[PDB]
């Protein structure tokens, strides 16, 4: 006996952690390429994508499984099942797509009050009757497409059962307020933008055989885009939307009417008449007491001045355009075609994914449950939702164990998060009842009717159902049952206005989590993630909602200040990190604060929890082929969860509109802060992985 692990499945680990590291790097100097190099040396990132790494990788994979059970009929399945394959079917048949052109299109724009710049006399047709509240209205609660003022029914953040109306700034066409410079970096990005929009109405034109006018079709989408500047430029900076409790003003219609006037082509804005119009689609009245939650009052300020200089044509050029701009890649190869430039400025890639790789993921977003149940049957192996419940355990309560230990919070402010850590429901793996019960599954969707020949039909009918179904909640008390995520997705998820955390069935496989696979693996692999995730009920966010998901202060003054003072270290350490896929840009600390806390917390308490486990069980046998103790193991597969690489393109575009820091630095901000990573492989003090000043908060 040698002591070494000779199963099938040390074998397959020890592979992959050669294969993806370069032993050459000394580990202290840089870890990333420590324990990544030998992915980068080998791989290029493909065409389709505007990055790469193990977890695209892994997302990769699980669409090959979605393929496999998409693709063939059964004799015995379910309607659920069938509706499904059907939308799939019709998803993939690109003949059936191409052979329609843009006239599922041009049948719709009538009902969205048409897209003036592709129409002929658009004001004696629309504009006649043309008003803000209806044609906003008309989008959203339609077609689920916000412009310019964003209502939607979501929980209420202080009164977690129940779901209240907000009000919010709206998204914009571009990733982020930035672009709308529209110099250095940014100008190929606008400048694709605008010849996207005259590519399309150019499109729309021509096969409706109406005369085109390049220097007319230039002056109307420069409009636009002018328009949608001064948009960008009232909305506020997501670092001034990080504090919930700033952002939670509630008040009644009657006050939003009295605080936030508008005047759009030419008239006053009602308020009630817009809510009203939109609500009505699901038989609901409102009347001026009704309580809205409005994130973003000053945006809606600053919108008063920008639109009383534009017109109704003005407004609906930019309105109808943000919708069509999102349908033009499920018509016909022309229209597909048009978005080839705009798509390369995001996203740096060359070619759209594989047709069938797209629609699989369609199905799966518009049919989570029927797509979950078909894919854990076919991928997802019994006893590891036991293990990983047991794991779960493990983890929370080393998070509970830590709190005695954190100098800088008081033992009330100790006792309230211990409160709030015993509650967090866990969700593992899959629903139960999406493979038990076929009654729900079926009714889930028994409102949908999905035709093979009529994909463009089918996406709407989608987007229809959705909205209904999300307005329809305002009256209803929220279904604690619910689960926030499908279970085909390689992802973890915390919810705090639920106090979830889900680990669906997708992110339970290896590097992450297998039964056969060493502990030490498992522990810094999804050992770490279940870390993140309970972390997110106290980052800089989650730490304001209590036990029950209510947006309720529960920390002293003291204990707060030092939650503040604690997380500006890493606010400070990750906005020094300088990017050079994104032109050498610092990462902004304050927006990847929250994700950056979660990281650092749960890698320790992973940690915490492998070394209860030695404690409790003795050390493992070791790897073949690795000259690593299981300490190192742990960090190595950490890390490698995160080797990959981006497109310069996609790392401007993710530095402004990401969360999370880039895998690189995750990598090498948290093990900076760790003091046990440098006892693991003897970094010298002030060497660059092991810097003496390190951040705590968890
Ligand atoms: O870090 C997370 N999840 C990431 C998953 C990698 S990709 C990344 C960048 C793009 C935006 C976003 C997206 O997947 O859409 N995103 C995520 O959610 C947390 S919350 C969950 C998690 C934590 C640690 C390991 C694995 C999972
Ligand atoms: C694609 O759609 C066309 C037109 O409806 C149809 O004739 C053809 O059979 C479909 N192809 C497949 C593989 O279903
Ligand atoms: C952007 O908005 C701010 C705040 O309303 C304003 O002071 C500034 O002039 C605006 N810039 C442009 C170019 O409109
Ligand atoms: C909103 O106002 C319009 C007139 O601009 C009116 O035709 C419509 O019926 C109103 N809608 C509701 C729900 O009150
Ligand atoms: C970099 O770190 C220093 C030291 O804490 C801090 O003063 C500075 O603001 C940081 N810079 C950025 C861009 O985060
Ligand atoms: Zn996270």
């Amino acid at each position: 006996d040698d002591g070494i692990c000779k199963s099938s499945d040390c074998i397959k680990s020890a592979a992959r952690l050669i294969q993806n590291m370069d032993a050459t790097t000394e580990p202290c100097t840089d870890f990333f390429k420590y324990a990544c190099g030998g992915w980068l040396k080998r791989n290029v990132i493909p065409e389709t994508s505007s990055r790469y790494g193990n977890f695209d990788i892994l997302r990769d994979e699980l669409e090959v499984v979605l393929k496999d059970v998409l693709q063939e009929p059964k004799t015995e399945d379910i309607v659920a099942v069938q509706k499904a394959k059907a939308l799939y079917r019709s998803c993939i048949n690109e003949s059936a797509i191409d052979s329609r052109g843009g006239e599922p299109l041009l049948k719709l724009l009538p009902d969205i009050y048409g897209w003036p710049v592709a129409t002929e006399n658009w004001e004696q047709k629309y504009g006649a009757s043309w008003t803000a509240e209806k044609a906003i209205a008309q989008l959203n609660s339609k077609y689920g497409k916000k412009v310019l003022i964003n209502l939607f029914v979501g929980t209420d953040d202080k009164n977690s059962v129940n779901h209240v109306i907000h009000i919010d700034q709206p998204r914009l066409g571009l990733p982020s307020r930035d672009y709308y410079e529209c110099t250095g970096i940014y100008k190929e990005a606008c400048t694709a933008y605008v010849d996207f929009m005259i590519s399309v109405a150019r499109l729309i034109r021509q096969e409706e055989r109406l005369p085109i006018d390049e220097n007319q079709l230039a002056l109307e989408m420069n409009k636009v885009m002018e328009l949608e500047k001064e948009i960008a430029n009232a909305t506020a900076k997501p670092e001034d939307r990080n504090d919930p409790m700033l952002l939670y003003n509630k008040m009644t219609l009657a006050q939003i009417q009295n605080n936030f006037s508008l005047e759009i082509n030419g008239k006053p804005f009602s308020w009630l008449n817009f809510t009203n119009e939109i609500m009505s689609t699901v038989n609901i009245s409102i009347t001026n007491e009704e309580d809205v939650v409005v994130y973003a009052p000053e945006y809606l300020t600053k919108l008063k001045p920008i639109l009383t200089k534009y017109s109704a044509r003005d407004l609906q050029n930019l309105m109808s355009w943000r919708f069509i701009m999102d349908l033009v890649s499920s018509l016909s190869r022309t229209y597909k075609e048009s978005r080839n430039a705009f798509r390369k400025a995001l996203y740096g890639t060359t070619s759209e994914t594989a047709t069938w790789r797209r629609c699989a993921n369609y199905v799966n977003g518009n049919m989570e449950n029927a797509v979950g149940r078909l894919y854990v049957e076919a991928a997802f192996a019994g006893e590891s939702k036991h293990v990983v419940e047991d794991l779960i355990a493990q983890i929370r309560e080393v998070f509970i164990q830590t709190l005695d230990d954190l100098t800088w919070m008081d033992a009330e402010t100790k006792k309230r998060a211990e409160e709030k850590a015993l509650a967090i429901k866990e969700r593992i793996g899959y629903p139960d009842d999406i493979v038990s019960n076929d009654n729900k599954l079926n009714n889930e969707y028994l409102e949908l009717n999905y035709k093979e020949d009529e994909y463009f039909e089918n996406i709407i009918q989608n987007l229809k159902f959705s909205q209904s179904k999300q307005l329809k909640k305002l009256r209803e008390k929220v279904d604690k049952d619910e689960w926030i995520s499908g279970a085909a997705v390689v992802n973890a998820f915390y919810s705090s206005g639920r106090n979830q955390i889900v680990f669906p069935a997708g992110i339970l496989q290896p590097p992450f989590f297998s039964a056969q696979q060493s502990n030490s693996l498992n522990y810094g692999g999804i050992g770490m993630v279940i870390g993140h995730e309970i972390t997110h009920g106290f980052d800089d966010n989650g730490r304001n909602f209590n036990k029950d998901g209510d947006l309720v202060d529960w920390w002293t003054q003291q204990s707060a200040s030092n939650f503040k003072e604690q997380s500006q270290c890493m606010v400070y350490q990750y906005g020094n990190f300088s990017w050079d896929l994104a032109g050498g840009q610092h990462l902004n600390g304050i927006n990847t604060l929250g994700e950056n806390i979660a990281d650092n917390g749960g890698l320790g308490q992973a940690y915490r929890a492998y070394q209860n486990y030695i404690k409790k069980n003795g050390e493992e046998k070791l790897l073949p082929g690795l000259d690593l103790n299981h300490k190192q193991l742990f960090f190595l597969n950490f890390a490698q969860v995160w080797c990959g690489t981006y497109r310069p393109e996609y790392a401007v575009n993710s530095i402004k509109t990401d969360v999370h820091s880039p895998g690189n630095f995750r990598i090498i901000g948290t093990l900076q802060n760790s003091a046990e990573f440098s006892e693991a492989f003897h970094c010298r003090k002030n060497s660059y992985m092991n810097p003496e000043k390190k951040c705590r908060v968890w």
